[PDB]
């Protein structure tokens, strides 16, 4: 079964579905879809909401007379659904104007211009509902080494950040930002490029509490890394404030395959940590329907997005629940991972002959983890061989 | 000509020339070196120090007599040839009971013993003049999604930077610790896996102003970033400690070349930002001369890593200093990178019709970067078609 | 219950469960295993056979009297179990001497040296009832640009590959090569670094036909690559002499996970295109239980890669059964892709204006593909989601 | 002063310079070019010719007359300034009917119309005196494992390339094909990935020796391989028929970077290798001027990919002449890799107890193979700082 309903929080980017299939290489395989069609299609399917881009929803160059139509008649499919907008975010990489960059273009008049559509923007995103805003630098960065100073880019970036922090709280608004990382594409290599830099720099704003990331699946394989292990220290830091899942297979192009596609054992174990540890934002997918399907096949690949969530959902809060995998957690030690080190101090750590001076190293040494019978049970939960 | 001398503050760890060539699937090629001869060879080299795990030096085991003389011989060697010692670190990862890990072991015997070793040689660091104290988490992580809950491997890691930092302040030490990020091997993945997911831990310490990295030129290449761009984060941050120099030919196993190899353009841009920072610490290497070489070739490769720094310190220099690189980076608008975005503040910048509804985005558009006559002028002075 | 049994063909190499897991950062955690001992506790779990590189089973410089007790011991075991020997492989890369290479070390005296120990041990494999003898050419290649000059290095691996092709004809024997490709590691670059480049080259040796590849899901994708495509180009040339199955997590060093951890999805198309071809072959583990593990977790590792077979299996013919993937498969044009382009010849298609001067390029751009579909019903028979 | 001139045989794609900087996330920065300018420009700086996909030169859906009206004018400014067509290639990819590859799509009636368009732009690019003729098959893939049947996908590149065959030595021409790889995108992965699996479907066809590699620098290091070793291997199975010069830092999306940067030693050990091997072919730039840069900067990169090849040309000559290089070159027997192993043959090895019984291992493995005195040679060689 594995149907989606409004309470799963499962919501789309117009800019995914509504993808018209321009690659590097090739022209258009679909027409543009209507904004209307697209929050009714998936409110058919069972999502909880969309999220837009501000040039998503209103053509850049928009007379007032057409961004007030464009907003109403979004708005009215909206109303009509029961969708919600959770996030919204800024286009500040398609028009040629930012192909150096938005808030860290080398152009001052541009960072100032980015600046301005950005705030625009967010006036929108807050009268539609939305709690997130989040920005994804993609042309913030660079191809050659003299064509950016790093830590001069990265000084205009926070002063773009607290500018932004400085709007939504002189006007009292409560959305908070979220910053999606990626490691490159389409600069040869992006500022901030993983949930980590991302994070550290958050520490450097006026006030860091105001921003969280937005981590995307595909961006952070991109860079070989583990998505989960970076989700779990975006949680641990108390900033996972949006999450965007698709797939992607390795270190390659930006590919957005729908959720499951690409790395499945790493999708299992990313809906794991998600629900043990009660996350409780938008499951957001950023994918792109491929572009050899017309658009039934658009709204396949959307619902496989949210089905597979479901499947692994169920078999994630499977292998938990299994006494077999709790006993075979606790042959592995993760209990005492959890127990303190030294909950007893400093002082009573080189007091204690157990540590050091009288510590069986070989005979610790010589105790299996066990990590591998634990796997194996993973592996038979999420194959649907075990319950 | 080229030639070091000790006031370049070139290091080089025990490790790295006494390697002794066993690797994943081959047995050792050169015989173990005694670290008396390593100072003495260095030295003669125009090195200015080196650096060690505990087990580099003394032996693992080793009663306290051994212990001693083996410390005496260092430090008779050091005080023959003047050779100091800047930074020093642990082995949390050789012996078998590391295997799991030492301060995210699951284990917690075991977290206990890493702490306990770290502590031993903190003293021995600060006796022999270490002013950096660096961790490197090479067994912290996993291979598979169960064994390792990242969150609660997060809270024991700072659990014990915590424990670490209020020894040395309990001491009155003036060392600071620095963590090494690496994104994988031996373990599938490491937590910390890049200089960006290390600094932002640190600003969840207790005090992080006892922290910061040790950023190696091969580990975040290992993640396909850029190296330069990420030192560029950390001077940034104020947390560039130490830094570690070799060369890695992508996205693959942890090669250490001596530097200059592999990405030689990421080299260039590597020394070009340390020089233009002003960066006042150790050039450390941390490389493994080939297991093909003999003694010779080891020392060789040694030479090398101080060579192709002072080569690449010129051209980078020549670079800064040329005229017409100093023209072109105008004509790139570097400059105006530099300067506030709005200084003018918020409201003003709302008021700011030229920011937006004056704005003429298809004039700024249509201003090219002038980005690949820059690179071209970069490229001729790493190559000496410049000067 | 996904039980094996000898019939499925699976076998281990002495070095897979007998790794003591040295690593270069860290020592054994593990003691070593009597290759008898490894035998037993295999055939115990359902597996055919075992493979052996000459080290694994004769200790490195052996005397004759030793090697002759080590391998009676061992047919001891074989015979005792019924468990086979179906492949075998020679070490050209523990040893020191091989630190440039074996067949392509840069010293003429080693690449002599290299010959010898293989066609040694070429004789034991037969012995034993191998049928496929595999080259690994692990240190062949380089760190640096002018270390080796690759069209010489590449001359001499044919010189080496012919001899061999030499003596096993000279021989009567019916064993053929297999050479495993690798990109990197323990080199910073391998020759012969992916089956397209080991399938091009042995169409240079004097007998290609004597020659295939081994492939390993591994090694293919620490260059990226998709295991399936490769393992399909492989068969397409009639070369899939022997397969080596395990996992990888992408694009770092080569860490040999057991089959089914890793890329599950590309696991899952890699048993559908072996079982699809009718691959008759050994299923080949080359696998190392990592580190951490103890003797129990090592059997656990082992029977891992059995048993995630065996559950791909079953999905994958569950998927290319079902009335309704077979309905999506068609309307996906999986049919027509087996259809020849232009049976009707040159002239023919030269003539037909329905393939230029009439044909529908809109029309036929207008045509979805439907593969989400059909990805999706994979997905929910790999999942057991139908 | 590194000048080129029309004799270094500098070739350019006219989609280089003409790129109008559209990515998939951004639209175009720079107007496109009139072919012709692109031409003059071209010649003013020195290149030899320029090469062009069909849709390049002849916007796609033309009548006849307007396609006579496009190549005049092509070569009017061709005669005007002495530039040459070398080499040409079909656009089987941009158009949405490619969806699913041209030669390898799923439709049937698609791979007929890809052989008709490609067949109609070989007989344009003879007219213009093209020597090479190649084929990128960067749609000829999937996203996803059901879609496309490898083994029935190669049967019908091979049927595709054949019939080409056919038609090419049909009509008498001497022009030759070169197949380009790449391991991936725009498709998920794209067939025959890489030179090696290139070279070794090249041997399946009908007529091999009609068929070569066009290896681009960028799309080898996609897979994280070893540029200068493939070109190697190209070379030894005297497939070289042309080369796509470019720079690509690492395993990424295509960067298409101007020749020199990206991996520079790389860049260096490919320009040893050709002009060792006495490569004689087109040095042709597949590069994409960043869209960053306006119409100067377009020029200013292109100029540079010249520039860079002279520069690290200089350098190579001067390695490999320096005494004190070819002394170190001994040292690490690059001379004895160049010697047979056993021209003597198999007996005389087997007897040569040198070879085995005789040899010290530990001598030998004593030995330091001096690679990184020779290496820093090299690199005092490529920085101008001996
Ligand atoms: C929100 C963000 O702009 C969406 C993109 C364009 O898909 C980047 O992942
Ligand atoms: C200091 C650190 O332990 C050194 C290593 C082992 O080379 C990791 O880079
Ligand atoms: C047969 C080959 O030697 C086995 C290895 C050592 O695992 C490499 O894949
Ligand atoms: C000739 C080939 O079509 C050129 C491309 C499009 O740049 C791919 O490399
Ligand atoms: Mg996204
Ligand atoms: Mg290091
Ligand atoms: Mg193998
Ligand atoms: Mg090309
Ligand atoms: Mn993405
Ligand atoms: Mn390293
Ligand atoms: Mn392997
Ligand atoms: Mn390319």
């Amino acid at each position: 079964n594995y149907q989606p309903t409004p309470e799963d929080r499962f919501t789309f980017g117009l800019w995914t579905v509504g993808w018209e299939g321009r690659d590097p290489f090739g022209d258009a395989t679909r027409r543009a879809l209507d904004p209307v069609e697209s929050v009714r299609r998936l409110a058919e399917l069972g999502a909880h909401g969309v999220t837009f881009h501000d040039d998503d929803l209103i053509p850049f160059g928009s007379s007032d007379s057409e961004r007030e139509e464009h907003v109403k008649r979004f708005r009215q499919a909206l109303d009509d659904t029961g969708m919600k907008v959770p996030m919204a975010t800024t286009n500040l990489f398609t028009h040629p104007v930012f192909k150096d960059g938005g808030f860290t273009a080398n152009d001052r008049d541009v960072r100032r211009y980015a600046l301005r559509k950005t705030i625009r923007n967010i006036d929108l995103a807050v009268e539609l509902g939305a709690e997130t805003y989040v920005a994804w630098g993609g042309r913030e960065g660079a191809e050659s080494g003299g064509a950016k100073d790093v830590r001069d880019a990265l000084d205009r970036m926070k002063e773009a950040f607290d500018l932004l922090g400085e709007y939504v709280t002189s006007q009292g608004y409560d959305i908070r930002f979220a910053i999606e990382p990626k490691p490159n594409e389409p600069r040869g290599d992006i500022l901030l490029p993983t949930v980590g830099h991302a994070l550290a720099f958050i520490e450097r704003l006026e006030r860091p509490e105001l921003y969280g990331v937005n981590p995307e699946v595909g961006h952070e394989q991109m860079a070989g890394l583990n998505f989960p292990h970076g989700i779990a220290q975006a949680l641990w830091a108390g900033k996972l404030f949006h999450i965007d899942l698709n797939g992607q297979n390795g270190i390659k192009y930006d590919q957005d395959l729908r959720f499951g596609a690409g790395d499945l054992r790493a999708a299992f174990w990313l809906v794991d940590l998600l629900e043990s540890a009660g996350y409780s934002g938008p499951r957001h997918f950023d994918f792109k329907p491929p572009r050899t399907e017309d658009f039934d096949g658009v709204w396949a690949s959307a619902a496989g997005c949210m089905r597979n969530y479901l499947i692994l959902k169920e078999r994630a809060a499977a292998f938990r629940a299994d006494p077999e995998v709790q006993e075979a957690l606790r042959a592995s030690r993760l209990d005492e991972l959890a127990r303190p080190t030294a909950a007893d101090g400093l002082q009573a750590l080189l007091d204690d002959r157990s540590a050091f001076e009288e510590f069986d190293v070989d005979a610790a040494a010589a105790r299996g983890m066990a990590f591998e019978r634990l796997d194996q049970l993973a592996m038979d939960h999420l194959l649907g061989a075990r319950g």
